[PDB]
């Protein structure tokens, strides 16, 4: 078996990635040089009825609930098929913006239908990788050889139509984002390779374990979307500790930041403060590949281009390398919704619980009503009726039915539907101008009315 990249994006109905639906996903499976191997896998998920779309997600993407409803299938079938594809051994699953938005659609996809919500992601040698902040490590370390678009305030983008665009790359077709991010890979490759080669390596957990040394708080660079577009989103970091419960995030301090909120106050003050001088301090989740390298990989040339003040960084790692008792300091700090749908990382399933949830998944949607089985957790009661009341509604007796309705009422309320109702009147005025998007905010009040 060979190594494969599989490129992804979702089209969806809205930013959040657990309380809106998605609407579309498109992916392509590439070999290990990002030739194209598979066929382009285009696919719709029906919107359940309990939902209305967000106007605005609907104005960008162009794709109406009307037409997701039409030309879709179920969430659990539209889940199935992305599990298919995700789960093929030796996979690196990627896309642009992906670790932050479209892994988290991924998620709560599966959290509804009864898969795994993690194991996809590095069972059968997977990994993940994001082009996003590839692009935005190349532009702080390595801006060689790539022209870097500035958006309407001055500031340098990493909009993906932007990138294509600045660098004379065909961006249009439901996989047109996907081609992208594969002419991105293959730009970086091509124009910066040492740089890409590492970033791709060093996706790996266990890669980034042996960059950090916190004893010594030995400095590293980190390009993260967190620090701003205004510093290239770039600054040096030193590991403090790890995180008391997560086991994946380490806590770094900003070196670049003011530390004397951290030397003058109590754990108690800084945790309701990070929650008036700013706490320095990030987590850095090492199975979310962030970008972190040796702390001269940041070139004197490119610290001063970035803004970038090296003797205050120098003089904060001095200071808080004399004074280890931070270290318990912000360790304190992290010691520390009635919808289910919000409720994933409310905690992990027992063993026992995800054997039962595998039981339904793997039952025929006909044989779930007479399904004898048990669960422990308070969600998988409300999730499998969610679940069988909206991709089975034909399966759901006369009390479930009645639940049901009063699902709906409860999502409904008074004041959704009157603003609902505003914001499109609003938008129509707002684009009147715009022939396509009245159009569409037409069919945007269709849908309501019939949903109601
Ligand atoms: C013994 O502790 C140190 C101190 C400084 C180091 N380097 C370094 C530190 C910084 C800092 F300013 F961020 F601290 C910027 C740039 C560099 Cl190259 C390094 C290092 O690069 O390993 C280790
Ligand atoms: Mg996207």
């Amino acid at each position: 078996q060979q190594s494969t990249f599989l490129f992804h994006d979702y089209e969806t109905f809205g930013t959040h990635p657990a309380l809106d639906r998605p609407a579309q996903f498109a992916a392509i499976r590439t070999d290990s040089e990002f030739n194209v191997i598979g066929e382009p896998e285009v696919f719709y998920c029906k919107p359940a009825d309990d939902y209305l779309p967000q106007p605005g997600a609907v104005l960008i993407t162009g794709i109406t609930p009307q037409e997701a409803r039409a030309k879709g299938e179920n969430e659990a079938a539209f889940a199935a098929r992305i599990h298919s594809l995700f789960t093929v051994p030796k996979t690196c699953i990627l896309g642009y913006n992906n670790v932050r938005f479209d892994d988290e659609v991924t998620r709560n996809i599966f959290y509804r239908n009864f898969y795994d919500p993690y194991a996809w992601s590095w069972q059968h040698d997977n990994s993940r990788w994001d082009l996003l902040d590839v692009m935005r490590a190349c532009y702080a370390l390595r801006p060689e050889g790539i022209n870097w678009p500035e958006n309407d305030d001055g500031l340098p983008s990493f909009r993906l139509e932007h990138l294509t665009k600045a660098n004379g790359i065909e961006h249009s077709d439901a996989m047109a984002d996907v081609y992208a991010t594969i002419a991105m890979a293959k730009l970086v490759k091509t124009r910066q390779p040492r740089l890409f080669d590492y970033l791709f390596t060093h996706r790996n957990k266990h890669k980034l374990m042996a960059l950090i040394d916190v004893p010594q708080m030995k400095p590293l660079v980190h390009v993260s979307g967190m620090f701003g577009a205004w510093r290239g989103n770039t600054s040096w970091v030193a590991p403090l500790a790890w995180h008391p419960e997560n086991r994946n995030a380490v806590i770094m301090v900003d070196l670049a930041g003011d530390i004397s909120p951290l030397l003058e106050l109590d754990s108690d003050t800084l945790r309701e403060r990070l929650y008036n001088a700013a706490v320095p301090v990030k987590l850095v989740h090492i199975n979310k590949c962030p970008v972190l390298a040796q702390a001269n990989t940041l070139r004197p040339e490119d610290a001063d281009r970035l803004g970038i003040n090296r003797q205050h960084c120098l003089d904060n790692l001095k200071i808080l390398r004399e004074n280890p008792q931070v270290r318990e300091k912000v360790v304190a700090i992290f010691a520390e919704s009635d919808n289910v749908d919000a409720q994933l990382y409310n905690g992990f399933f027992s063993d026992a619980d995800r054997a039962a949830m595998k039981i339904v998944l793997e039952t025929e949607p006909r044989n779930l009503p007479a399904l004898d089985i048990t669960f422990v957790d308070k969600r998988i009661e409300k999730l499998l009726f969610n679940y069988r009341a909206r991709n089975f509604p034909g399966t759901l007796d006369y009390a479930e039915q009645q639940r049901w309705l009063e699902h709906r009422r409860q999502v409904f309320t008074p004041e959704f539907l009157q603003g609902y109702a505003d914001e499109l009147q609003m938008l129509v005025q707002q684009y009147a101008d715009d022939k396509e998007k009245v159009a569409l905010l037409k069919a945007l009040w269709q849908y309501a009315d019939e949903i109601v």
